[PDB]
């Protein structure tokens, strides 16, 4: 089995995510195709592997959030293309050209400084440039018909960059009210046909998140870019609801007890504040987690754990390593038994979007918090390695 | 100064340290030392050079929460003593012995099994060991009287293991209410003048954490365990109105706006759910941190930043990778200025613990959540490095 020294760890199915990524094929046009997004470290998930595998089974580009982000892909082999979707400085912009990663703009200064860059330098490559087009989001990119026309032009002139991609992003598809994201939609096109009536050839055109692709599959166009749904998580309850594609869970979290004890002596206090008193024969379990792994401290006297098949509740407050438990009166176990964290157990199951409605948040953020300290292990084939 | 891809970073001021370890020396008895707690990548802030530095001011030796952050000290060349506060399984009684890791024990049959395994091996590496007693905290070690004479009489019995300590635990010393301290340590001292009414000599005795080494120094007893103290933050509002100790804070974080532009085309939503809605004059600013780096979804349209020696409102919804502010009807800046974000700007100042009380929580979670995926930059005699 499993040998550590301080006894958590998280799992990560890969045969769930290879089968998430069939069902969202074959939803999508055939002429489409899917950029995988692991950014944030694969959404907690770890990011070497997934990419790995969701190259084997469906996925063409990749999506991260940092040039640093995308050099440890690099070397780990994989030559695929990788995009970056924030904002890069101009002083990276000489070792994004010499590791080939893509690179997001939307300024006409910004173009020519970085094709100067590479001027003065020769012995280089040519930077590959995706260009991004705010129809509502509000947050990066560029937003009338003229400013596009500029920048259009200034990248068309420069002989150290290339031009690869234009997109845009959809801020409420998620959403039953699908007012915004049509005009959205009617603004991109707009925008695109002007371009065409200059004599301007287009490359690529993506648009879609997991929600847009699962909702407005004619929107596809050239591709994709898949994120939540590669790991088996639904953007919204009413996405789920729709019942137009099956996805499958990849991730859960797991302990092994530390210790067991009656608490007949007294004080029968447990943990700061003292804001827990157990019975003289109720049995408490000590456990290794706790809100520094990401394990929120606001589930203090409210979270469950499954031991057995069953729900057992959090005594006293959580601390920074540590959680306590109560197996109730005259318990029943041992110092080494399994408990389930988030994930099934028997018939018993806590899931993710569970515990993050309980704390009032999205489970985007349940998933990515989970500290790099916790060791991951990967199943594919029924089989466990790492 | 600092080049970054991304640009969002962490400063971390080790004259502050320095200055929270002399306060802390004066004010406890000379006959007793100083072990730092560096557990949990030093509270967020770094195990590797914060241990350094303390070990080179005052501190003698060192805590951490497993096996496993121990020995990224040993692989950094720190030769001190460290000691393991949570519970270690015996698959790892080998691997602690070759590191030179001290262990927390309290079990009769784990002190056996523990000394068969390096027995079977000859081994010439004793392996040192604490013994943990419960008086109150409810979490870990021995808790009757007579239990704590077996497994002294079975230490003492195993040639393989070496006792070099016996500790406890406050489970309420920053309460205003003293009655729950004083029960303790009188049930702590009843068990060591039992013990030592039977013949047996006591090694290092130490009960303190920053909290009690403020309020009871006459407790420091041969060592005191300093945890939050270090870093330059008050365990309570309680303890730091008692106006005996003086702390300056380490920890600051900062980034670099990413881009700048006034809401004059339609449509004006801002994030996502378009839960915030510009004026047509509005200028507004995009920022290079999220949720995933550890600033909580729950700051949405409601937390702050320092701009200029301002503080600007966030606007929207937090994403995962980017905040965005807003900066008035008509307001000024460019692309680069740099933002603070948790710290202290122009006149200015967001401290941790205002951001704490929030979300609810203490300060130990605001600082201890913060990802390794953010550059942390060492300051020490007015200058930086990394
Ligand atoms: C521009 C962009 N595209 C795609 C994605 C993936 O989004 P989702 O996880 O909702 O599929 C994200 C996040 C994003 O910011
Ligand atoms: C047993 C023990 N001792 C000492 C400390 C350090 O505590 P503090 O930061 O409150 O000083 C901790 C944490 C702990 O768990
Ligand atoms: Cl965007
Ligand atoms: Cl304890």
């Amino acid at each position: 089995m499993i040998k550590l020294c301080r006894e958590v760890w998280i799992e990560v199915n890969l045969d769930a995510v290879k089968k998430n990524l069939r069902a969202i094929r074959r939803h999508i046009p055939h002429k489409s195709k899917i950029m995988a997004v692991v950014k944030a470290n694969g959404y907690g998930h770890g990011s070497i592997e997934v990419a790995r595998h969701a190259l084997e089974h469906g996925a063409s580009e990749l999506a991260v959030a940092s040039v640093e982000e995308g050099i440890v892909l690099r070397k780990a082999g994989i030559t695929a293309p990788i995009l970056v979707l924030g904002f890069t400085s101009l002083s990276c912009v000489k070792k994004s050209a010499a590791w080939n990663i893509t690179l997001s703009a939307f300024q006409v200064d910004w173009m020519k400084e970085a094709n100067e860059i590479l001027e003065k330098e020769a012995s280089a490559n040519r930077l590959a440039i995706h260009i991004n087009v705010d129809t509502g989001m509000g947050r990066l990119g560029v937003r009338t018909k003229e400013e596009l026309l500029e920048v259009v032009k200034a990248l068309k002139a420069s002989k150290f960059l290339r031009w690869t991609g234009i997109f845009t992003h959809f801020s409420t598809a998620d959403e039953p009210d699908t007012t915004l994201t049509k005009l959205q939609h009617e603004k991109f096109i707009s925008f695109l046909s002007f371009l065409k009536k200059q004599g301007i050839e287009l490359p690529t055109v993506h648009m879609c998140n997991t929600a847009a692709a699962i909702a407005f599959p004619e929107f596809s166009a050239d591709m994709i870019r898949l994120g939540i749904g590669l790991y088996g998580l639904y953007p919204s309850a009413y996405i789920k609801q729709l019942n137009l594609v099956k996805l499958e869970p990849a991730l859960s979290l797991k302990a092994r007890i530390a210790y067991v004890k009656t608490m007949r002596t007294e004080p029968r206090t447990v943990s700061y504040g003292a804001t827990y008193i157990a019975e003289p024969n109720e049995v408490i379990a000590t456990l290794p987690i706790g809100y520094a792994d990401g394990y929120s401290r606001a589930l203090s006297n409210r979270g469950f754990v499954l031991h057995r098949g069953k729900r057992v509740p959090v005594a006293g407050r959580v601390t920074m390593d540590m959680i306590m438990v109560s197996l109730g009166e005259n318990g029943e176990g041992k110092q080494g038994d399994e408990v389930v964290i988030y994930g099934k157990q028997k018939g018993a199951e806590i899931s993710v979007d569970e515990v993050a409605e309980m704390l009032n948040t999205i489970n985007y953020e349940v998933v990515s918090t989970l500290s790099r300290r916790i060791p991951r292990f990967y199943i594919r084939d029924g089989e466990i390695f790492k």
